[PDB]
């Protein structure tokens, strides 16, 4: 079913304080390895004027290094697939809510993606395209009211060293009745290992592992 080496294709509609945008995408994963690298191609809204970093959390915990001894809430949902629900709080109150439903066909995931925000101050780090990388996290995953959620805070590096806060909370949703983990944490970290100019053209890579 999940086999070592899964390829991954997703589409992101959204919009950004207004300016409209889509963005596909084809990739790589390793399930087992905890691993992913996409290659993400802006079709609408190019150049995007808003940073491109508070997008890359939303492109799957499927790959995800899961221990024997904790159930994988995300390998158990397929073939059927599962969906996510994530709020990004960030501390200068601009908010995004983005959605993903995720299944599979074969050797290939499938990601539809949403994905809005607003509030972002016009001179503040997003807007004015200041951000350089997620720093690492770590995801808390609790069971609750029979489905996954989970929190984490995230900080943006930002130009002149300061860090730009954010809150994410995520609830997770399989298609079918899997076996509940207990409360673990999810180690992870998001890099754009290349990229053009205007974020035309990203490569971005993801390694994340359960404890």
């Amino acid at each position: 079913v999940i086999k070592p080496e899964m390829k991954i294709k997703l589409r992101m509609e959204g919009a950004v304080n207004g300016h409209k945008f889509v963005i596909e995408g084809e990739g790589i994963g390793k399930p087992y390895e905890g691993t992913q690298t996409l290659d993400l191609t802006v079709e609408e809204g190019a150049p995007l004027p808003f940073s491109y970093d508070i997008l890359t959390p939303a492109f799957n915990r499927a790959f995800t290094k899961y221990p024997e001894d904790i159930p994988d809430y995300f390998k158990q949902a397929f073939p059927e697939g599962y969906s996510w629900e994530r709020s990004m709080t960030y501390e200068d109150q601009g908010i995004c809510i983005a959605t993903s439903d995720i299944t599979m066909e074969g050797d290939c995931f499938f990601y539809e993606i949403r994905f809005d925000g607003t509030n972002f101050p016009p001179n503040g780090p997003v807007m004015q395209k200041k951000t350089l990388k997620w720093e690492p996290s770590t995801d808390k995953m609790y069971v609750e009211d029979g489905v996954l959620k989970g929190d984490v805070e995230m900080a943006l590096l930002l130009e002149g060293g300061g860090h730009y806060r954010c809150d994410f909370k995520t609830t997770y949703k399989a298609k079918k009745d899997v076996r509940l983990p207990d409360a673990h944490e999810v180690d992870y970290r998001i890099e754009i290992l290349s990229h053009d100019k205007d974020y035309n053209k990203v490569r971005l890579y993801e390694h994340a592992e359960a404890r």
